[PDB]
């Protein structure tokens, strides 16, 4: 988006000018390093981009101090850049610290914390640290499900995410229950209090195995995923029920 | 990716400093404006970013010439900005102009031209002009199917996009053929020559519709390991193609054939 030619050296002038005018100490030096970091990211120079954010990080820690919101953003951005190079180990602590700042500022249960927890879950997943992924998605789900309505997309999205983590660990039961929660709640979004005369799709699926309700891209995924668990259990007719529901709502 | 405050003033100073030195019509001024455009884009300020990139474009046309590859790069960037605000109407001319240059410099049948053609189609698709979309994708597909191999990803991807365009027009037959090409090629890449004992999945599918076979993937057809053999074809694109074609069978009321491809896709999941 910015042709690789004169941009970097032009910024390096702007920096030397800022250092001479605003003082060597000035907080704005951090912002200039930030613009430099941005230019490097645009040229896909990720290693170079990360190096400069670090320098801006140190300046913001001195000026704006620890626990300052702008330090939290920096730590996230640097964690992202580290992730793009596959350096997940060194990204985790940066991300874990940002979470601690965010908890101090907003409180343990603000929606923006649940964002960090999901970001933090995703990094661990890239390191194969399943037990921690489990932990972080559970923390996030706790916030989403409590703070927001049952119909909120973050709930189902986190539940799917956690389900996959459960699958990785061989916790098939826990995943299956999660999937059923999503479908049951979606069934109850127009078909009332799910009485005997009114069962959710997965019940019909399983009762069909011992021998209409297809009225969202997230639900679709849930349907196909629970379908895969039935396939693992050898309940192929139950699997088709959910699968045919998905492929008809596309 | 950059602190919400004070970034813009700092760039504008860097700009005015260059402006003071070398007028407004210097390539360095253009680049600095582009950096400023990049800053605005980081703050989701597309209106503000596109405004400046226009300014940079004007300088780059005057200084570098109206056919310079940097001019071509800017035109794309500026179009991306317009598309992001949903101003697709004003994006098209710039994208067209970028294509004209690309062809002039690289040659009509360069892979990068096909990429540029693909973007032109997507822009037309945002305007609901199916006949333009059709033409651009066909042009693109032509560059991919020729200059690249038979199982190069862009071929499968471009075919799907063109098939999607056909569907919207009601060209159900033309869509279907494309899917069958994708599956047949995928089948031949895995199994070589088609041997009659080596028919593609969709053939078997339509044969099951013929033979009135409601027995699904609960039992294998003719061959013991048939379901695990026909699933050696594994791609996110193939699966998409499998389902899209299944949807076409459903439109024709061929429910059994639809299931065959859909159940095949379930097993690849």
């Amino acid at each position: 988006l910015v042709p690789r030619g004169s941009a970097v050296p032009l910024c390096k002038q702007a920096l030397e000018d800022l250092e001479k005018t605003s003082g060597h100490d000035h907080p704005d030096v951090a912002t200039m390093l930030n613009i430099l970091a941005l230019v490097y990211r645009d040229q896909n120079k990720y290693k170079e981009a990360a190096h400069l954010l670090n320098d801006a990080l140190a300046i913001r820690e001195k000026t704006l101090g620890k626990d300052h919101p702008a330090v939290a953003a920096t730590l996230n951005n640097l964690a992202v850049l580290y992730g793009k190079r596959g350096k997940y180990k060194e990204a985790e602590p940066l991300c874990k610290r940002a979470l601690e700042i965010r908890e101090k500022v907003l409180g343990k249960f603000h929606p923006d914390v649940a964002k960090q927890l999901s970001n933090l879950a995703l990094l661990c997943q890239n390191q194969g640290k399943a037990e921690e992924v489990e932990y972080y998605y559970r923390r996030a789900l706790e916030i989403y499900a409590t703070r927001l309505g049952p119909d909120d997309p973050n709930v189902a999205k986190t539940k799917n995410n956690l389900a996959s983590c459960y699958l990785k660990q061989g916790k098939y039961q826990d995943a299956e229950t999660l999937y059923k929660e999503i479908l049951t709640r979606a069934h109850e979004k127009e078909f009332g209090s799910v009485n005997g005369d009114n069962k959710p799709i997965w019940m019909h699926a399983e009762e069909r195995e011992e021998s209409k309700a297809c009225k969202s891209p997230t639900v679709n995924t849930t349907l196909r995923s629970l379908g895969a668990l039935y396939r693992r259990q050898g309940k192929l007719e139950a699997a088709h029920t959910l699968e045919d529901c998905a492929s008809r709502n596309r």
